């Protein structure tokens, strides 16, 4: 039916304030410590050409103001962790979830937890971009701000927010510091590659539109699956390797519909176009919905 | 940028499980009261026609089954509140946030939080459509869940869901038990009005568009608003107050275009249509955005 994130509760008590000088951004509480990028420590003009290292050098413990809503957090130690600031703090948090660190591979999906000074704001689902790239919203001081997952009750944090680049597309790290993609914490000439279309996930939403009872796009057409990808390299989209269609299988089987038949459904979708028509009340072609989150929705 | 539903924290913490023989269903854990919808008494074939009142007096204090989690509560007393069901606990809430209850006006926004027995699943926000009616995701279940919103760190309860119409439309009401509509807890014949484009909505988001980037749909062509409805009338549009106009005032003085003007670029885009262009990458027109979650997004 609709995009939906995560319940926010377990990432919201771990929301923090990091402060350094007149930089302010959002940090991430877990235990004893607290992430965050290391741009804080930079002033505007510092992000023309950045020595992280030697800037670093110049802060000491009490140059960081975090703070946990109120209560002020004492800082008792900094370190560089690649692009994240690690800093060992008195107190650990007793909001703490199970938690664990991963990098999602592209394509997959994640929430996001929009944060403007250490108190969340909103909350949305995105997805991570062939690209290496996300379309989210972050204005000033959403830096911090996390992406994750909840399986079962346990938190999988998988993004902190860095940069925005000059085209309104949004870069980050995973929670060790490394960043998804060629992008570095730096304001220089910095582009983007060409995106191409989650092609596994349009499949999967198209399951769930047959689903939710819109079937006009469906025929008794098939396609060989290596004709398929033809028709994708022409429209910019991710080909379709056989470990696509083996977990489209579950979907698949429940709506009696082969795989293969999906894809001769969207061949002609992307080919003919069936124009005026709406897919789940939509004329663009949805790629944010991963197979998994639609077993999971429904239900 | 992009649809962001309320952070769920607050809400969580209030998700309880009420069971009812075979039905089970979600509940609002506030104090020591737990509401739900009043259905969870009835047996499948009871939702033909139903004598609530009736039934409600075959039911005693045992026969409720609240699930705080795991933590199984003491229900000590139950009464009828119009449609939703009054339970009286032992054991008050400890989680409980600042709460009032809210009856939202049509065009309003809110944020879901889908419930699947008394834990959270997921979430997302959605409008209250000028016909009374919700486009959300609700399969078995899911009755019990809550709309909200969080102004200041207070929940303003709004909604909770009792019934999907059989065109897959969603039905319920405020938290006092009374219907959004003309809707009643019971499977009959039960149509849906036709529904009207919140154009408040569509103008706001326009705003938003222009603050992204996006400012092709514009002109120096400007309409006498008393023109601009009879365009309205024609498109299933909801007409303009000046009311309208008047607090999309602030959001007109931020981007310098006058309102009249972003109605003649609306007036335009519903004639003329401008094929194959995305106003923030997408063709349809969007009304789920009212101007309050605009200025609030950015920021
Ligand atoms: C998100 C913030 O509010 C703090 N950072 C910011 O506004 O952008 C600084 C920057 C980071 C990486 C590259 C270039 C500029
Ligand atoms: C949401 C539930 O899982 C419990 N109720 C339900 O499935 O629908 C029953 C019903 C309610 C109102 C009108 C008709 C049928």
């Amino acid at each position: 039916f609709r995009k939906m994130a995560f319940p926010s509760g377990k990432v919201e008590g771990c929301m923090v304030q990091v402060t350094c000088g007149t930089t302010t951004l959002n940090g991430l509480w877990l235990d004893d410590t607290v992430y965050c990028p290391r741009h804080v420590i930079c002033t505007a003009e510092d992000m023309l050409n950045p020595n992280y290292e030697d800037l670093l050098i110049r802060k000491s413990n009490h140059s960081f103001l975090v703070q946990a809503g109120n209560v002020q957090l004492r800082v008792i130690g900094h370190s560089m962790q690649n692009c994240l600031l690690r800093l060992k703090v008195d107190t650990s948090n007793p909001k703490t979830p199970k938690y664990k660190f991963v990098r999602i591979q592209p394509g997959q999906t994640f929430s996001v937890l929009a944060c403007y000074n250490g108190s969340p704001s909103g909350v949305y689902q995105c997805a991570m971009r062939p690209n290496h790239t996300i379309k989210g919203s972050f204005l000033n001081g959403s830096c911090g701000s996390v992406g994750f997952n909840i399986d079962y009750d346990c938190v999988s944090f998988c993004y902190m927010h860095h940069m925005e680049l000059p085209t309104g597309v949004h870069a980050g790290t995973d929670l060790e510091g490394k960043f998804y993609g060629p992008f570095v914490d730096r304001q220089t000439a910095q582009a983007a590659g060409t995106d191409t279309t989650i092609t596994l996930n349009v499949l999967a939403w198209l399951y769930a539109a047959v689903i939710n009872g819109d079937r006009w796009f469906l025929n008794r057409f098939t396609t060989t699956l290596n004709d398929f990808n033809l028709v994708a390299m022409k429209y910019n989209y991710e080909p379709l390797t056989q470990d696509h269609v083996d977990i489209l299988g579950p979907l698949s089987a429940q709506t009696g519909i082969a795989v293969l038949d999906m894809c001769a459904a969207l061949k002609e979708l992307l080919q003919n176009g069936m124009n005026g028509r709406t897919i789940l009340g939509s004329t663009i072609l949805e790629d944010e919905f991963t197979p998994f989150d639609v077993v999971r929705q429904c239900s």
